[PDB]
C-alpha cells in the first residue's frame, strides 16, 4: 500500500527520508515554514557580487562513509575543495589545527616532527591523569602558551563559559599534529557542490512522489490525514516550549562587501578574547572554481540563544540533559510520527551524518511497514 | 598498411606515441638504453621501507588539460594530492611559494591582501633576476628566498640571468600554498612505473631495455621517434647542450625525519637544495620507516643524467645548429625533454605524444610527409 506521509522540514533530513520513501511508491508531502527549501544547509547568490553564500555558516562536506559520499554524488558535481583555516593572534597569522608549522612559528624554532613531539611533552603536564575539563585537557596535552594563545579566548567567546567549566571532550576532537599538514579534517572524502547544497537538496527533491509546500508551518491538527510525521523541527517546539526552552548558542553574521580580497582565505579565526567576533569568513574561497571580484565577508559572534534566534550549537549541559529528558517521555508516549536531525534530537549533526541517519530512519520505516510492526519515536539513541 | 617504428626511449614520449599507434596496427619497437621502463618518471619500493620512491627525483602529475587527465586515468588509478613546499630560512620554517601567509610571517605582520600589496609595493626598488626581485618584491624577501636558492640550484649569481622564470612565480597575496594552479592534480596510486608499464601494454608493442640507438639501425624501419638528446644524436658534433644535474645523497629514519614531501633549503650556506621525503607522495600509505634524499645541483658533466636545460644565449645558439641539421631528416621526428632540449611537465609530455602520433597517422592517410618536429623550437 501508498502509505500517506507528512514531512516537517525541507534540510537535508527531510529531503533524504522523503527521497527515499518517494522512490517506494508512498506519497510524500514535505512542508517547510521558511520561503526556501534547504535547512541549514541553504546557500544562495549575493545580487551584486554573485558570491554563492553560505547563509546559516560555512559547510563543508567531509566524510568517511562511502555510501553516503556516492548519493551525494548523484545530486551535485562535488568540487574538490580543502579546509585551510588560518589564525590572527598575538600580532601574528597562524595556520591552524596546531600543527608542525604552527608550532615553530609560535616558539620560533625549527623542530623535526620528533624534536617537536619533545618539545610539547615538555610543556604539557603529563602529572594530570585523565583531563575532565577543557582547561586540564589543553594543559595536559599541549601545554599553557598554546592553550592561552589559541584555544581560551576562542573557547570563551564560542562557549559563552570558561574552559575550566567545559568539557575535555570538546578538544579530544582537535588533531595536534607533529607534520605539515593543515587540512582542518582528516576524513577520507572532501568537498562542495559546484552548484551549492540548494541545487544538490533540490535534485534530492526532484521526485514525482513528493510535493513540498513552503512558507507552512507545521499544525498539530494535521497528523491525523497522515499515516506517519517525520519530525525535524525542534523537538521542545513540538510540545509548545512546556517544560522551557532547550540550550543553544546562536550566531550574528554580519554582512559587508570588499571589492577585492578581503583576506585571502575562506576561514580566519580570531584567537584572542578581546576580538569581538570569534572569526571573519570570506565566502567566495568557499567555491575556489570561480572568481568574483566583488566579496561578501562576514564577522560572526556568539551569543546565548534567545527566544527568537536561530538556534546553532546545543549546549547539552546536565540542565539541557534534564529538559531534554522531559521532553523525552512526552516523545515516547507518541504513535505514528518519528523525531529527526539536528533539532528534533538536540544534537549537533554534520551533513553527512544526517544523511547516514535520513537514509537509516527511511530504511527502518520500510521494514517496519514489511514487518507490520511499529515504526518508533526516534531511530537513534537520544537518552 | 603498418609500419615499422622505432622508438628511442620507454618514458612518458616513446610510450605514449608507441601505444597510440600500435592501436592503429602499426608494429612498434621500443628501446630504451637504461634498465628500467620509465624514463626520468620511473619510481621504485625501497626494499627496507616498502616506500615508493621518486628515483629521478618528486614528480607531481598537474594540469588543466581533461584530455591528458582522462587519458592517465585509463592506466592508473590517480589519488588526490595537492605539493605544499616548506622552506627552511634564517632560522625559520615558511611557505612557499611566496604568499600572504610567508609575507607576514616573515615581515611580522598581520596584512589583508590589499595591504601586504602596498607592503610590498613600498620595499620594492623603482630606483634580469637581481633587477626584477630588487624592484619586484625587494631586497629582504630577494635574499631570504631567492638569492641563494638561484646561486645554488643554477650555479651562477642572479645578477647574470634574464627577468623571466622569477615573473613565472608572481608573489601571491592570498593565503593559497598550493605550489600548482592546475585544475587536477594528483599521485598515481601504484607509481608512474606501473602506469608506463600499462601505457606500453599491447601485443603490438616490443620492449627492450639495456638497448642503445645505433644509427645503422635506421634503415630497418619505415619511422624512427627519437627522445634521447638531440645533441648526442649528431654525435655532439657542435658542442654540449648545458645541463645542471643533481645529485641525491639517500639515508633511511625510522619515524617522519620532517613532515612533508619537500623541504627547500634557501640559505647559501646549506649545500643541499632540498630534502625530499619520499612517503609523503603517498599519504594514503603508512610506511614507520622513511627513506629521504638530500640533493644536490652541480654543472651536468659527461657521466651525469642531464636535468635541467640552461637555455641561455650560448645553449640556444648551440641548439640552433642541431635544430638546423635535424631539419634535412627524413623519417624521423625528435621529440621530449631531451630531443627538442626544453624543460617539460608530464602533461605536456603526454599531451605532445598524443598530438606527435595523431600527426603521423594523418600522414598515412594522407599520403604526406611527417615533419621532424610537431611543436616549434627555433
Ligand atoms: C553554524 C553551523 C555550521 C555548520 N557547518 C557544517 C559543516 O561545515 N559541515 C557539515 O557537514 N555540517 C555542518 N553543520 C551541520 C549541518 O547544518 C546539518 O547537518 C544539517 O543542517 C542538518 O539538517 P536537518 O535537515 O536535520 O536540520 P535543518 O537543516 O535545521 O532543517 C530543518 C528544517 O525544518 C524546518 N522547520 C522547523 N520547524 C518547522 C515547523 N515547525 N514547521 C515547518 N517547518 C519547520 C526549518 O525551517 C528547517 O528548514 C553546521 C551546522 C551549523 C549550525
Ligand atoms: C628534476 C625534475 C623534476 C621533475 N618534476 C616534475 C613534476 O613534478 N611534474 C611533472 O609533470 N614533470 C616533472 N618533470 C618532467 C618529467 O620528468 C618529464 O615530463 C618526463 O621525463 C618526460 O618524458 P620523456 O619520455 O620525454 O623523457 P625521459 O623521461 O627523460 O625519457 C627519455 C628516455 O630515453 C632514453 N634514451 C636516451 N637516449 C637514448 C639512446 N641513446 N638510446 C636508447 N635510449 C635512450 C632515456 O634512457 C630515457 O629512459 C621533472 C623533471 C625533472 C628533471
Ligand atoms: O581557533 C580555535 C578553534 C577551535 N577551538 C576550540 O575547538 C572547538 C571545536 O571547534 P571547531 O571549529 O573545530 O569545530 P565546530 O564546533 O565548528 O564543529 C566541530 O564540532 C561539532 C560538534 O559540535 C562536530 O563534531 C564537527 O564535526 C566538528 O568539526 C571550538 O568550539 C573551540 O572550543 C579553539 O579554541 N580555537
Ligand atoms: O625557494 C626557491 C624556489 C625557487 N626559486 C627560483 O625560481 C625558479 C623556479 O623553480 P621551481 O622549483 O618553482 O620550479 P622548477 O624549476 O623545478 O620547475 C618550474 O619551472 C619549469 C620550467 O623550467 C616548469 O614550467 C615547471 O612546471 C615549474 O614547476 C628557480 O630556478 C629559482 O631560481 C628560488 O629562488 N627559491
Amino acid at each position: 500500500k501508498s502509505k500517506k506521509i507528512l514531512i516537517v522540514g525541507a534540510g537535508f533530513s527531510g529531503a533524504v527520508i522523503g527521497r527515499q520513501l518517494a522512490e517506494k511508491g508512498h506519497q510524500v508531502h514535505i512542508i517547510d515554514q521558511r520561503d526556501h527549501i534547504g535547512g541549514n544547509s541553504y546557500d544562495a547568490r549575493d545580487s551584486e557580487t554573485n558570491v554563492m553564500v553560505h547563509v546559516y555558516g560555512p559547510h563543508i562536506f567531509h566524510t568517511d562513509n562511502e555510501t553516503v559520499w556516492n548519493y551525494i554524488n548523484k545530486h551535485a558535481e562535488m568540487m574538490p575543495y580543502v579546509n585551510r583555516v588560518k589564525a590572527t593572534v598575538n600580532g601574528q597569522v597562524f595556520s591552524l589545527p596546531i600543527n608542525l608549522h604552527t608550532i615553530n612559528q609560535f616558539f620560533s624554532k625549527t623542530c623535526s616532527p620528533d624534536e617537536a613531539r619533545a618539545l610539547i611533552a615538555e610543556k604539557g603536564d603529563s602529572t594530570i591523569a585523565d583531563p575532565q575539563t577543557f582547561e586540564e585537557q589543553a594543559l595536559r596535552f599541549i601545554g599553557k602558551e598554546l592553550y592561552e594563545a589559541f584555544f581560551k579566548g576562542y573557547t570563551i567567546k564560542q562557549w559563552g563559559m570558561q574552559p575550566s567549566e567545559l568539557p575535555a571532550s570538546i578538544l579530544k576532537r582537535l588533531p595536534v599534529r607533529f607534520n605539515y599538514d593543515d587540512n582542518y579534517f582528516n576524513h577520507k572524502f572532501q568537498g562542495m557542490p559546484k552548484c551549492g547544497y540548494t541545487q544538490m537538496i533540490k535534485s534530492i527533491l526532484n521526485h514525482e512522489n513528493i510535493k513540498v509546500d513552503l512558507q507552512r508551518e507545521f499544525i498539530v491538527d494535521e497528523r491525523t490525514h497522515y499515516d506517519h510525521v517525520f519530525y525535524s523541527g525542534p523537538l521542545d517546539a513540538f510540545y509548545g516550549y512546556q517544560y522551557g526552552r532547550l540550550g543553544y548558542r546562536t550566531l550574528d553574521f554580519k554582512k559587508f562587501i570588499y571589492q577585492g580580497d578581503y583576506q585571502g582565505c575562506a576561514v580566519m579565526n580570531y584567537c584572542s578574547v578581546d576580538v569581538p567576533y570569534t572569526r571573519i569568513t570570506e565566502h567566495k574561497y568557499f567555491s575556489p572554481w570561480e572568481q568574483h571580484d566583488g566579496s561578501v565577508c562576514y564577522k560572526e559572534y556568539s551569543r546565548a540563544c534567545e527566544e527568537n534566534d536561530i538556534p546553532y550549537y546545543p549546549i547539552r549541559q546536565m540542565g539541557e540533559m534534564a529538559l531534554l529528558e522531559k521532553y523525552l517521555s512526552l516523545a515516547e508516549n507518541e504513535t505514528n510520527i518519528t523525531f529527526v536531525g539536528r533539532l528534533g534530537t538536540y544534537r549537533y549533526l554534520d551533513m553527512d551524518v544526517t544523511i547516514a541517519e535520513a537514509l537509516k530512519t527511511a530504511e527502518v520505516y520500510l521494514n517496519s511497514l514489511t514487518d507490520n510492526q511499529p515504526m518508533p519515536v526516534f531511530t537513534v539513541s537520544v537518552g
